[PDB]
């Protein structure tokens, strides 16, 4: 590969620093890895790295493929788990045989069939099969909230106080979501009072960002001079900086590799957005014109005028309230004083 795939990177030769944060991941350093940041910030990159450079055996839960439903059901849920156990039983031998116990499980040959499942035993047989410590990740985990159906709390719990060699590694592009899925404010939850080893990839920085472009252009060994005009018009998220080093190396004309990030970015996020408007039918208008207004950032007045100006209507602070806080825990927003702004520039700009 090289710096500027555009997919998740598995190899740390593709992928610039970001250091500290995969040795952090890969020191597994309490039952539970919290992995943090905005979307395309490289959290699936260093969980691939971090399992890859480990040599341990893993469960891979890619979540993501639940994002455009508003309901994951316990069947859905068990087909990718299956899909995953039987990739796992190819690297444990003895798993197969310590599956054939587990109630809902039917065995034919060299594969597992699920015809509710018990969670918690589930995990004990990947412990009783495996030597080593094995990883399980729950790649975008908050998406389990749509797993309305199926609490995996107390086993996660079980798993966190009796299981030492299963590891967790749970990522989130919607903090907020993520924290709120655990329960960590619930004092009668099966996680609370636990503490996760947590990671978190920030936007780069100017120097950074510069840092990464220099870097992929002297290993396509390509002269490369604006640096300065490309984090101003891209910004800090790395998945952008990435798309467009590709294009740029595809192409080499500035204005066409920055246009093209630009809208390729612009359809992603607004995607991105119906997916959060699934299910908020009824506020989407009032949503789109939120964002809208806080483009170039506001203040609750602000959100208060442009929703009332569009509707004529009064509007409570009560629902207001709640779509802001919808939104910064969906991660659309962030409010640094009494100012609210887009977590990021090219979603100032999908909304400009
Ligand atoms: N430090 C980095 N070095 C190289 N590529 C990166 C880096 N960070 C992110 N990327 C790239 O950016 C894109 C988004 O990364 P990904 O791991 O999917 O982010 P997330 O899972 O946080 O949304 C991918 O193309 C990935 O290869
Ligand atoms: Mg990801």
């Amino acid at each position: 590969g090289m710096l500027f795939d555009t997919s998740p990177k598995d190899n740390r030769k593709d992928f610039f620093d970001r250091e500290k944060e995969i040795e952090k991941l890969k020191g597994l350093r309490a039952p539970i890895t919290l992995v943090l940041g905005l979307r395309r910030t490289g959290k699936s990159s260093i969980i691939k790295i971090g399992i890859n450079e480990l040599n341990l055996p893993y469960i891979y839960l890619d979540l993501r493929k639940f994002e455009e439903r508003n309901y994951i059901s316990y069947k859905d849920f068990l087909l990718e788990l299956q899909k995953e156990i039987n990739k796992l039983v190819k690297r444990l031998p003895s798993l197969l045989k310590a599956l054939k116990n587990i109630q809902g499980i039917v065995i034919m040959g060299n594969e597992i069939k699920f015809n509710r499942l018990s969670f918690a035993n589930l995990l004990e047989s990947f412990e009783q099969a495996s030597k080593d410590n094995v990883i399980i990740v729950l790649d975008e985990a908050q998406e389990l909230v749509k797993l309305r159906g199926v609490n995996l709390l107390p086993a996660l719990a079980y798993a966190y106080d009796n299981l030492k060699r299963i590891k967790f590694i749970m990522s989130g592009s919607e903090m907020g979501l993520l924290y709120d899925y655990l329960r960590v404010e619930d004092p009668e939850s099966p996680l609370f009072g636990r503490a996760f080893s947590t990671v978190e990839l920030k936007p780069f920085s100017r120097e950074e960002a510069i840092e990464f472009l220099r870097r992929g252009f002297q290993e396509a060994d390509i002269d490369f001079k604006d640096y300065e005009v490309v984090y101003e018009k891209i910004g800090g998220i790395p998945g952008w900086l990435t798309y467009f080093g590709f294009i740029y190396l595809d192409n080499k004309n500035l204005d066409f590799a920055i246009n093209q990030t630009l809208e390729y970015a612009k359809k992603l996020i607004l995607k991105e957005f119906e997916n959060f408007l699934h299910g908020r039918e009824i506020a989407r208008k009032r949503y789109l014109n939120i964002m809208r207004t806080l483009s170039k950032c506001g203040k609750w007045s602000d959100v208060k005028r442009a929703l009332e100006l569009e509707e004529g209507i009064e509007i409570s602070d009560s629902e207001i309230y709640n779509y802001l806080t919808q939104l910064t825990k969906h991660s659309w927003i962030i409010k640094e004083g009494e100012k609210y702004c887009p977590s990021e520039p090219l979603i100032s700009l999908a909304f400009s």
